[PDB]
DNA sequence: TTATTTTTTTT
DNA sequence: TTATTTTTTTT
């Protein structure tokens, strides 16, 4: 039901992949551990999903789909790209 | 056409009401000057009109029309009442 | 051929 | 009679 537990449980799973040991030796090699962690995905609500994406990624997406060109996207994304930097205020 | 000139012209009119002199004496008494300035009004766009209103005034309005009671108003007005304090960022 | 930067307000 | 504080996501 709760986001706080979805994220907590996901982190515990990654931790378990890190530190699970059998006969006293760590169960997975590093390439293996990166493999399993690759398979897990987490799906927040849309707004938080956006705010997770770094500016480089989203700019890359805008370029790749040439959506960098049209005005409404650029104005909107500029405003959002800004507020991040002062999201420390809960009101922001 | 331009807001910068509407506000500039209004301020010049108030200044003229202040300092217009006839035969070397100031044309209007203080109660007169407050009278004329009472008659002038200025009508910005809606958003700036809101941001001019002090929190006390808008809270008084919300109370007088009991709109203080309903949730959407309070959430929205709280958010706006906040951002003002950090409107120094143009992005905000 | 001609050859840019622009304002305002509301939904 | 019974007697509150609550989460999440999208439009």
């Amino acid at each position: 039901d709760s986001v706080d537990n979805v994220v907590s449980a996901k982190a515990d799973l990654l931790k378990l992949i890190e530190k699970q040991t059998v006969k006293g030796e760590p169960r997975f090699t590093l390439e293996q551990q990166e493999y399993l962690k690759a398979q897990i995905v987490h799906l927040p609500n849309q707004s938080e999903q956006l705010l997770q994406c770094s500016d480089a990624v989203l700019n890359d997406v805008l370029i790749g789909f040439n959506l960098n060109a049209e005005r409404d996207v650029q104005a909107e994304w500029s405003a959002i790209s800004g507020l991040r930097r002062h999201a420390s205020n809960p009101e922001v």
